[PDB]
């Protein structure tokens, strides 16, 4: 009973993750963890969240479920200093996370790969 966007979401969502083995972006962040948080990001976003509106077909396309994982990353780039593992982290996942997406569904464009 599921969904194609839900079962090609639920793949880019594994692909990524992948690449947080520690899950610094499992769950959504806390004050408690993360002194003013709450008041310095305006809509916080994490992996954890992104799976339940996967979950309950919040994403009616690939747009925006990368743009919610592009906040997520532009989030800890914001509240952290450059110098940091998570500053490090969300900017090659960011990035990398983008091209692994799109050289997927390019290759279906390609006369090679088509
Ligand atoms: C690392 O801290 C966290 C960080 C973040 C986070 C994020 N982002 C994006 C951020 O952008 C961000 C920014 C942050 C911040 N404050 N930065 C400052 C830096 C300096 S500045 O830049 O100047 C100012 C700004 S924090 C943060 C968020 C949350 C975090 O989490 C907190 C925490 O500590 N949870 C506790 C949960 C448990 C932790 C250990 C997990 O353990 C488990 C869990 C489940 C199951 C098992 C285990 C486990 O061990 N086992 C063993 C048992 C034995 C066995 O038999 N087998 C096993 O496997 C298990 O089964």
């Amino acid at each position: 009973e599921s969904t194609p966007i839900q079962q090609l979401l639920e793949h880019f969502l594994r692909q990524l993750q992948r690449k947080d083995p520690h899950g610094f972006f499992a769950f959504p962040v806390t004050d408690a963890i993360a002194p003013g948080y709450s008041m310095i990001i305006k809509h916080p976003m994490d992996f954890g969240t992104m799976k339940d509106k996967i979950v309950a077909n919040e994403y009616k396309s690939v747009t925006e479920f990368k743009a919610d994982f592009k906040l997520m990353c532009d989030n800890a780039m914001t509240y952290n200093r450059p110098d940091t593992v998570y500053y490090k982290l969300a900017k090659k996942i960011l990035h990398a996370g983008f091209k692994m997406m799109s050289k997927q569904a390019a290759l279906l464009g390609n006369e090679d790969t088509a």
